[PDB]
């Protein structure tokens, strides 16, 4: 993804300061991810996995954009959100259609069940407007999906 100067600045904190600097600038705010870094859902998520030492080199973090996060997720090999219990803070989040198991939207939990994220509409169209996932995803499926949009979803955990 591209970074902004403070994007860079902050990305370049040792591992202790970057963890430290999530805590008190983006995770409940006042800072929007997007004065960090100029890209997408999946950017600004993998942006937070990084400041929270996940194992995501520099070099990736400015040159993997947008989609091509996926293969760093692995949303599918993590652990499927049952719709009542609390996400973990600082992990990302990735949305699915159940039909190909086809990723559209990507999260970070900031405790309980909100999220921030951009770009996903009802699922968080703002860094500093979080969604609670329990007011929006409400009907479950025998499959563990959710009604959304007029379609099935898949909610999963990221273990990057």
């Amino acid at each position: 993804m591209n970074l902004t100067e403070k994007g860079t600045k902050t990305a370049k904190l040792s591992a202790s300061d970057r963890i430290i600097y999530a805590d008190n600038h983006l995770i409940h705010g006042p800072d929007d991810i997007t004065a960090y870094m100029k890209g997408v859902c999946y950017d600004a998520a993998a942006y937070m996995r990084y400041l929270y030492n996940a194992k995501i080199s520099f070099d990736q973090l400015t040159s993997i954009s947008a989609q091509n996060w996926l293969p760093v997720f692995k949303f599918a090999e993590g652990r499927m959100w049952d719709g009542r219990n609390s996400l973990p803070g600082g992990k990302a989040i990735g949305f699915c259609r159940v039909k190909g198991m086809e990723f559209f939207h990507a999260a970070v939990a900031v405790g309980g069940t909100e999220i921030r994220a951009i770009n996903g509409g009802l699922l968080g169209a703002g860094w500093l407007h979080p969604v609670d996932l329990r007011k929006v995803l409400t009907q479950k499926n025998p499959d563990g999906s959710f009604k959304y949009d007029g379609t099935d979803i898949f909610v999963y955990i990221s273990n990057l």
